[PDB]
C-alpha cells in the first residue's frame, strides 16, 4: 500500500512500532536484498563500538539489507552511500546537511544523522538514524528544529529510500562514483583531531580514490586515515 | 515510521511491492500475532475454493496473523471481524457498505471487498481485499468509483487497521458482540440462492450460520457456501 517504485531498496519493508535495533534484526534475520527494516523507536539503538544511539519516536531509524556484488575493497564505500543519501534527502527539504567523515551528517556542525554499516561479506547491513521530529541529545539537531516545524516522517522515508535505491544501483555499476558525491558534500579545509591508537591534528584536505581521509599535519606530513576504530573531532 | 498506535494488530507490518499472495505468505512464515502483511499487488490473490481475487495496484490487499485463545466454536466469527472492520472504514469515508453473508461487502449491490479466513493450527490468517483506486472486474466497485476521486491508500490502511484492532481486542473479551454488529450491517429480508435451494435470508444465528426460510416454510441453517442475491 506504500506504492514504492524503487528497483532494489524497498522491494520489501518491515515496520515495527518498537524494536531493540533495526541493525541487529537485519543482521540476524533471513532477509532478501533490498529489505528495509524500520521502527518508530529503538530500545537498544547503537552506533560504532556499541556506543548508544538515542532513538525516540519522531525520528527515522532504519536498516537496509544489501548483498553488493562488488570487490571486497569497495565494501568500505557503502557507508558513504548512506551519508550521501541522507544529504540528498535533507537538501530536498532545504536543509544543508554536510558530511563529517566518514559516517555522520551535520547541519551547522550539529549531528542530525549517523550511518552504521555492518557486514561480513555477502550480507551487508546499512543502518541509518536521522533525527526528524524527535527530541535529540544536547548538541544534536533535527529536521524539525532546523525547519521550525514538524516534517511528515513518511515523506522523509520515501525521499531517502528513493535516493538510496538510485545511489545503490549506480554503485553496483561504478563503485568509485560515490566518492565524488562525498567529496562535494563533505566538510573539508578545516582543522580536525583524529582519535585512534594515539592521536594527531591537521587539516582535513580531501578523501582519496579509496575514500581514505587525507590529513596534512603542520609538519607537512600527510596521513591517510582508514575508518575503523578511529574518531574525528573538529577543533 | 508509520507511527501506528494500535495495541495488537499492526505492531508489525511487512510490506511487499509485489507478492504471490499475502495469505499464503502469512500461512508459511512464523510471524508474531498482530503482524500485518500487505502488498501493492498480488499475482496469485485468491478467494474461497482457490478462486482468483484480482489484486492490481491501487487496492488494499492484506492479511493479519491472529492467535486468539478463544473456544473453537468462536473462530468462525473472525471473518465477520474483517467484514465489519471494512464497513466501519467505508463509513469513515462516507460510503455505505453492506455485508453479503458470509465474507463480502457490497455497495449498492456491487462487491467492493472480500474476506478470506484460513486457520493453520498455530495461527489464524485474516485476509482482506478492498478495492480503493484499482480497476475492478465488471459488476464490482471501488472507493474511487463511489467517491469520484483518488483516495489516499495509506489513510484507508490506517483506518482499517485501527478498526480491526479495536474489534479484535473486544472480540477476545466478548466474542458474541461481533454477531450483533453483523446483523446490524448485513443484507437481510431478501430472497437468495444458496449453493442449491432458495429462500429468504432471515438472519444469522448464535454461531454465525445464515438462517434461510424456504417457501415451504422449512428453515435451513447454512454453515458455508456462496450466496447469490
Ligand atoms: N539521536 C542522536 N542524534 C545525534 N547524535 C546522537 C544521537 N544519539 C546518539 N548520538 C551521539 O552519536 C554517537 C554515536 O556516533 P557514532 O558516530 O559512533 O554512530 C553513528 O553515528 C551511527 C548511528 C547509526 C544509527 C542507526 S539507527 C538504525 C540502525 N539501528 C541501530 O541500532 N543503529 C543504526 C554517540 O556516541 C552519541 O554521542
Ligand atoms: N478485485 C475484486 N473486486 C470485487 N470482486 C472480485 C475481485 N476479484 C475477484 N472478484 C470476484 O470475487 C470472487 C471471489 O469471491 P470469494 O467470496 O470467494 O472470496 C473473497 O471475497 C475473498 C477475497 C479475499 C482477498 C484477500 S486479498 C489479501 C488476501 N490474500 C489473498 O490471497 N486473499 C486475501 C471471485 O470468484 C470473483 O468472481
Amino acid at each position: 500500500m506504500l506504492g514504492l517504485k524503487t528497483s532494489i531498496i524497498g522491494r520489501r519493508v518491515i515496520y515495527f512500532q518498537e524494536i531493540t535495533s533495526t541493525n541487529e534484526f537485519a543482521k540476524t534475520s533471513y532477509l532478501e536484498e533490498g529489505t528495509v527494516i524500520v521502527a518508530d523507536k529503538q530500545t537498544m539503538g547503537h552506533g560504532r563500538l556499541n556506543r548508544k544511539w538515542e532513538s525516540p519516536e519522531g525520528g527515522l531509524w532504519l536498516s537496509i539489507v544489501l548483498s553488493p556484488k562488488v570487490p571486497q575493497k569497495d565494501l568500505p564505500k557503502i557507508v558513504f552511500l548512506g551519508a550521501v543519501g541522507v544529504v540528498e534527502t535533507l537538501k530536498e527539504f532545504s536543509i544543508d546537511g554536510r558530511i563529517k567523515w566518514p559516517n555522520d551528517v551535520l547541519v551547522n556542525y550539529k549531528a542530525i544523522a549517523g550511518v552504521l554499516v555492518e557486514g561480513k561479506g555477502d550480507k551487508i547491513v546499512l543502518g541509518i538514524g536521522l533525527n526528524v521530529n524527535n527530541k535529540v541529545p544536547n548538541g544534536a539537531t533535527s529536521m524539525k528544529l532546523e525547519l521550525g516545524s514538524e516534517v511528515p516522517l513518511l515523506s522523509v522515508f520515501r525521499s531517502l529510500i528513493t535516493n538510496l535505491d538510485r545511489l545503490y544501483l549506480n554503485f553496483l555499476k561504478n563503485p568509485m562514483d560515490i566518492l565524488n558525491l562525498v567529496r562535494d558534500n563533505m566538510i573539508l579545509g578545516v582543522r580536525v583531531k583524529i582519535l585512534g591508537d594515539g592521536s594527531f591534528e591537521g587539516i582535513a584536505e580531501d578523501i582519496d580514490d579509496f575514500g581514505r581521509l587525507i590529513i596534512r599535519l603542520d609538519s607537512g606530513e600527510v596521513k591517510k586515515v582508514i575508518y575503523g576504530d578511529v574518531s574525528l573531532r573538529f577543533l
